[PDB]
């Protein structure tokens, strides 16, 4: 059981569930100002995706959820997640963005999308601002894992039995990982106030997370008109898989 | 200065920068159905927003920064400052929102606006979560003085020396809000674990503010196209007050 790990498992585990890091899909023998640059990105998002969902459901406690939570909780953070995994990647990169490899980007190769500079300067700073802390990749993933299942707690549409069980389930694994990042900071020398300061520090750049993705999202939606498959069908799709091939 | 205060101090500073509760503005003898609801609340939230600049002027470090810093604060925070204080007042009332003592509002009194009912159930819910955490007066303004400080920090525009030397000022002062959430658990009774999972816990609800006041300020844009003075100048106009009334 999730609750049952220490912190030290509860690492690991999160550790081993990292997805890869993806590459941009384009001739790298080609003209770059012939490739749409949302179009690149767009791509490397859907395709990053698919291991998200690989992702959740290895992080502790998120597969004891019910299809329809697990659902909510990825359609509501999907964002936020892609977002917090390229800052972490763009921290040595000052001034540019790592979406991939080899698509590293800079502020001025977003004008040509609306709205796109803004984002990206406010991913710099987040970038700015862990590298400016020292982010660990051990943090990181704790981090991570708490915005998968805290972006969309508090957005639950039933107040069954079972839906009370399922938050408090939620909150007392995000209980453990806050214990996680606690115990990481005393393994790395700080006092006592500078465990809960550090903490406080992380977490409220969860909200700055939080925001660039409603703002990303914003524009997204004017963009995305593609009268298709809701997200939600999408995910759940890709959630509820078979065990056929296990 | 700020930076010298006691947790016992910061606490007593804070409360007695406490705001005052005001009324919604209309005539208790005639039909309700006939006032227009976005009306009344805009009404109060302009009327708000005046209280609210003393109060963040009373909120120890704030004016120790650059008049346009603390506009920026201001204008990011505004929103969010508000919603957290009708949470607050509405904790005792499940199911309705405070808005004013003589304005309390249920779920179904919401659909005469567009987005109003969703942004209901979302204050509702947060109003849920503070009522099951059992937040405390003292915690709750130590949250809020939280929010003006951290909500504008990320996105500040300059990289001179006075800006890097403003925003170290911002994270020391938010260090100790953190200590002194902290000391006020200690204080009663809380174990060490219990101090920092509670810390997170309320600092995570910071998120779900954070999207409230964003999705608000959707509708709110769609829905103010006034042509008038812009919020930055109106801010202003009343952050820089001369002292001779002092
Ligand atoms: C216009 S904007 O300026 O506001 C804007 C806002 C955010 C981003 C952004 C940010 C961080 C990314 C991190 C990555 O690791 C990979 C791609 C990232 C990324 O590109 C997209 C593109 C399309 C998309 O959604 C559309 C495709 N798809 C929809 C269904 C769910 C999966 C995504 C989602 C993200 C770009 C532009
Ligand atoms: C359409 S919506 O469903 O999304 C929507 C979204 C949020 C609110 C909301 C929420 C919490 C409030 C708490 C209070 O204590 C008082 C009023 C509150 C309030 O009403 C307004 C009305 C107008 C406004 O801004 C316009 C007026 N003015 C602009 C300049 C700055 C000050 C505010 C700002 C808040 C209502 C509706």
């Amino acid at each position: 059981l999730a609750l049952s790990l220490t912190a030290d498992q509860m690492v690991s585990a999160l550790l081993d569930a990292e997805p890869p890091i993806l590459y941009s899909e384009y001739d790298p023998t080609r003209p770059f100002s012939e490739a749409s640059m949302m179009g690149l990105l767009t791509n490397l998002a859907d395709r990053e995706l698919v291991h998200m969902i690989n992702w959740a459901k290895r992080v502790p406690g998120f597969v004891d959820l019910t299809l329809h939570d697990q659902v909510h909780l990825l359609e509501s953070a999907w964002l936020e997640i892609l977002m917090i995994g390229l800052v972490w990647r763009s921290m040595e990169h000052p001034g540019k963005l790592l979406f991939a490899p080899n698509l590293l980007l800079d502020r001025n190769q977003g004008k040509s999308v609306e709205g796109m500079v803004e984002i990206f300067d406010m991913l710099l700073a987040t970038s700015s601002r862990f590298r400016m802390m020292n982010l660990q990749g051990e943090e990181f993933v704790c981090l991570k894992s708490i915005i998968l299942l805290n972006s969309g707690v508090y957005t639950f549409l039933s107040s069954t039995l079972k839906s009370l069980e399922e938050k408090d389930h939620i909150h007392r694994v995000l209980d453990k990982i806050t214990d996680t990042l606690i115990h990481l900071m005393a393994k790395a020398g700080l006092t006592l106030q500078q465990q809960h300061q550090r903490l406080a520090q992380l977490l409220l750049i969860l909200s700055h997370i939080r925001h660039m993705s409603n703002k990303g999202m914003e524009h997204l939606y004017s963009m995305k008109s593609k009268n298709v498959v809701p997200l939600y069908d999408l995910l759940l799709e890709m959630l509820d898989a078979h065990r056929l091939h296990a």
